[PDB]
């Protein structure tokens, strides 16, 4: 509501063109080999050769004034395993007006003034590649300005860094904004954007994280990168609490193995998600939809089921394994929810077959005619108390453009 009433700018694909819906008619002119709505409706990227997008503005409404910008980010591995600095979003016309900066992992919003002075609000998106790491993930960041002098910086609706301006003087706004790099880069350097928003209005935290409940959308299941789910794709699936490990069939049963090489993200059996109740092709997979489990072992496409017999050793425990024969079989639907986070794009799988259960990976002794252990995924019921065990946290990893190898 207020929130809505203070955009004057609002980049969105209407036609199968991006344009400012914000009602103030901002200008967009967008470069013929940028690509719009590839992943999200209002996405674009930025990657092409010289690729950019300029935003001429047509009113005068809007430093010390209240203000805010908004959008979400996803930068590829590449491109922030890199020690050159790119601006990815200009409006310094001469001298004075802001920007956005990427370099060595770390993005960063600039101000200055005429005389080439400036302030600036920092965040490591990318600690150093690290799984925990936004790298090649989408996150939202938000900027604030207030007459009392102050830039706020929010990523994922979360204080990161606040700043005053009083050390710079002169900073008029450009009607300009030019989104794109201007350095040379290769190939698999590229980066994505959505939702770009402006705010004649100093947003609050509460305003912020309404914004981004309300665009990350909660009802679709999310992959690995923050890409959402989909339908006849294929995902290498991993426990949170065991990334360097992926699922393999060892006697039938499914048990996670170690990764050979610990920095190839790409390794395992892929498995593709099919719908119970078929829809389109590769349509995006929402929460509390039914779901069949696919896995391409060998060169051959196996159905995952459910064991119907509990594993000796909550009340029961059931081992995971694999089927030739594909169809509709209850043993074989599960259900997929999203696990409310900042940090992370996880969510839970479960089962309703004879009884709920809900999917968690665990030391076991999953084979009939062995004592030997393993680290297993197994479906468990009376799972109430496991609803926050990090060792319920599925991710699904997709071969992303973003990250290659």
């Amino acid at each position: 509501n207020s929130i809505n009433d203070s955009k004057i700018l609002s980049l969105q694909n209407k036609k199968n063109a991006l344009v400012d819906t914000s009602g103030y008619n901002a200008e967009v002119r967008v470069g013929d080999n940028v690509q719009l709505n590839t992943i999200y409706t209002n996405d674009f990227k930025l990657s092409s050769s010289g690729d950019k997008i300029i935003v001429n503005l047509n009113n005068n409404i809007l430093i010390y004034e209240n203000s805010s910008v908004s959008f979400w980010i996803k930068i590829s591995k590449d491109l922030t395993n890199s020690h050159n600095e790119y601006t990815i979003i200009n409006s310094i016309e001469q001298n004075s007006g802001w920007k956005l900066c990427i370099r060595n992992g770390n993005i960063e919003w600039i101000l200055q003034d005429v005389n080439r002075k400036y302030k600036s609000l920092i965040f490591d998106y990318s600690e150093s590649l690290s799984h925990t790491g936004y790298t090649n993930k989408w996150f939202f960041v938000t900027i604030t300005n207030n007459i009392m002098g102050y830039m706020k910086l929010y990523i994922n609706g979360e204080l990161k860094q606040s700043q005053k301006i009083e050390d710079l003087d002169e900073v008029k706004l450009d009607k300009t904004i030019v989104f794109g790099i201007d350095e040379n880069i290769d190939e698999n350097q590229m980066l994505w954007i959505r939702d770009f928003n402006i705010f004649s209005k100093e947003l609050s935290n509460e305003d912020i994280n309404i914004v981004y409940e309300g665009q990350i959308l909660r009802n679709v299941i999310k992959d690995y990168w923050g890409n959402p789910l989909k339908f006849d794709t294929e995902y290498y699936i991993i426990n949170d609490n065991y990334i360097d490990r992926y699922i393999a069939p060892e006697s039938n049963v499914l048990v996670l193995v170690q990764y050979p090489d610990r920095s190839k993200l790409y390794t395992g059996n892929p498995i593709t998600i099919k719908s119970v109740s078929d829809k389109n092709p590769y349509s995006r997979i929402l929460n509390g939809d039914n779901i069949i489990l696919h896995m391409l072992y060998n060169s051959r496409k196996y159905m995952i089921i459910r064991d119907t017999d509990t594993i000796y050793a909550q009340n029961c425990v059931y081992a995971l394994k694999l089927q030739s024969n594909l169809g509709n079989y209850g043993i074989g639907i599960f259900s997929i929810k999203n696990i409310v986070s900042k940090n992370k794009y996880c969510s839970q799988i479960f089962s309703s077959f004879r009884e709920n259960t809900m999917l968690l990976a665990d030391i076991y002794k999953p084979w009939r005619f062995s004592f030997k252990n393993a680290y297993t995924p197994v479906a468990v019921t009376n799972y109430e108390t496991k609803l926050l065990s990090t060792s319920s946290f599925w991710k699904f990893i997709s071969r992303d453009p973003g990250w290659v190898e």
